[PDB]
């Protein structure tokens, strides 16, 4: 079933997309690098790099609702400087392809991992490491005004890009029917349930406070330049070190304000966490007051 409905200021002709070949290593090559021909109205001679996801070829009928949600949802919740964001569709005369924002330094995971220190890449200073969570709190706090809650907020679900901007990804989905599955390790061999608030993973609670709970992880992640949260540390052995109130340690080049930070965003009391609101603005100061040095 190719005939979906056309939305003209976000349509874009299939003649005007080349597409390249799947993103990151190549496993979810349901997602590939492309070249929009004239994405903007004004002058299109112009190429612009983009992402474009597309259904696989097994696609179910409700994987074709589950990207047109996420299509949608994305068209709700706007644009903003720190997201994914939404650059056009093609919907007509053929399979489905949603066109975003591009990134070619990939997430921040691999972007941290591959700056730290023994060809190297780059150093990033201590301004530049509160300057990426800085970025990271101003995307949640605009999606948080936009009654977002973001299902997996982690290191891995932001995406840098050629000016090294962090943009928030896969905040367009669905809080998936129950059974989430904390056995289940991505890619990387990593729990995301490590990631989970407590009233999240205890009593399935997910508000935007749950989301600072994952936010002060990715803090976490951030100063300890993509390290991994518990490690050797199994999910049954998690959800005892979480009812005794353990709190993962402060990294080595952490300051203890950041640190302090961190262990808010860890409140037990899920009222008593900052805001994202909060967390721009402290971001903000500190980053002002951080060495480049
Ligand atoms: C086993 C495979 C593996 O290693 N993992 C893997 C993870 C992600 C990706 C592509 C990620 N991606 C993406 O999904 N984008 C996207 C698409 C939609 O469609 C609605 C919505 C989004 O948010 C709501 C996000 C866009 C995008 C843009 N740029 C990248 N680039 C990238 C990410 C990670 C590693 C490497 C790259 N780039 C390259 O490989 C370029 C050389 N990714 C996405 C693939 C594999």
């Amino acid at each position: 079933e190719y005939e979906l409905p056309e939305d003209p200021r976000w349509e874009l002709p299939r003649d005007r997309l080349v597409l390249g070949k799947p993103l990151g290593e190549g496993c979810f090559g349901q997602v590939v690098l492309a070249e929009a021909i004239g994405l903007d109205k004004d002058k299109p001679n112009r190429v612009t790099k983009v992402a474009v996801k597309m259904l696989k070829s097994d696609a179910t009928e409700k994987d074709l609702s589950d990207l047109i949600s996420e299509m949608e949802m994305m068209k709700m919740i706007g644009k903003h400087k720190n997201i994914i964001n939404l650059l056009g569709a093609c919907t007509q005369d053929g399979p489905l392809y949603v066109i975003v924002e591009y990134a070619s330094k990939g997430n921040l995971r691999e972007y941290l991992q591959a700056r730290r220190p023994p060809n190297p890449e780059e150093q990033l200073s201590s301004k530049d490491l509160v300057s990426c969570a800085y970025q990271v709190a101003r995307g949640m706090e605009y999606l948080a005004s936009k009654k977002c809650i973001h299902r997996d907020l982690a290191a891995r679900n932001v995406l840098v890009t050629e000016d090294n901007v962090m943009k928030i990804a896969d905040f367009g989905l669905a809080r998936d029917i129950h059974h989430i599955d904390y056995y289940k390790k991505t890619t990387n061999g990593r729990l995301p349930v490590k990631w989970m608030a407590p009233e999240a993973l205890f009593d399935r609670i997910y508000t935007h406070q749950s989301d600072v709970w994952s936010f002060g992880v990715l803090l976490w992640e951030i100063f300890t330049l993509g390290g991994s949260p518990y490690p050797g540390v199994p999910v049954e052995e998690l959800f005892k070190l979480l009812k005794e109130g353990h709190r993962m340690d402060k990294p080595s080049n952490c300051t203890n304000e950041l640190y302090m930070m961190m262990r808010d965003c860890w409140h037990a009391v899920p009222s008593q966490r900052p805001t994202f609101k909060q967390l721009v603005e402290d971001l903000d100061r500190i980053v002002a007051l951080t060495s480049n040095q």
